[PDB]
């Protein structure tokens, strides 16, 4: 969990460590903390750098998720997508956060019995375990969302490698228009 994700990132009223406290290891405010070791360790790093995520590592936490997901991107209708990574005990990678400086959102806010909590709220796709980079972000293309929205999620990210392999699969059945709109 928290000790494993911090060792991954290290290997690659206000307080500052050198009641909300920033840091200056889980640098709260990236990680807003509230073989297989380096694959699950170095996989979510390449999944969190290329999208600019908030790794989370309980009521304030779930309120922060259900209010973080109701946010809007720049030109995109959808909300910030939340993934539960319960492989290491519950880290919850939020895929495209708003790069905040240290918080008004937070003002406005075993584990196998916590898997089932997520699957009754909207979706909250849970990945529990191929590369951990593309599985963690490609877990969001498994709900009932439209193929166009699966493209715009990849387009808010910088990730072409998902969009070729998992959004332009043969037999995708695109709409006759609106691929023109993602072109816009």
């Amino acid at each position: 969990w928290i000790e494993s994700t911090l060792t991954k990132r290290e290997c690659v009223h206000a307080c500052f460590t050198a009641y909300s406290d920033v840091k200056l290891q889980a640098i709260e405010e990236d990680a807003y903390g509230v073989r297989i070791k380096q694959l699950l360790g170095k996989g979510l790093i390449k999944a969190a750098v290329t999208t600019g995520a908030w790794i989370l590592t309980r009521l304030r936490r779930e309120l922060e998720k259900t209010i973080n997901q109701q946010r809007i991107h720049a030109r995109i209708g959808q909300g910030v997508p939340v993934v539960a990574l319960i492989f290491e005990g519950g880290p919850n990678v939020i895929l495209t956060v708003l790069e905040y400086l240290q918080v008004p959102v937070v003002v406005c806010e075993g584990q196998s019995e916590a898997v089932h909590l997520f699957q009754t709220m909207m979706e909250c796709m849970k990945k529990k375990e191929d590369i951990d980079v593309a599985i963690l972000t490609a877990l969001l293309k498994g709900t009932n969302a439209s193929a166009f929205d699966q493209l715009i999620l990849t387009l808010a990210w910088d990730r072409v490698d998902i969009a070729k392999n998992h959004v332009f699969v043969y037999g995708q059945q695109w709409l006759v228009g609106s691929l023109e709109q993602a072109m816009l």
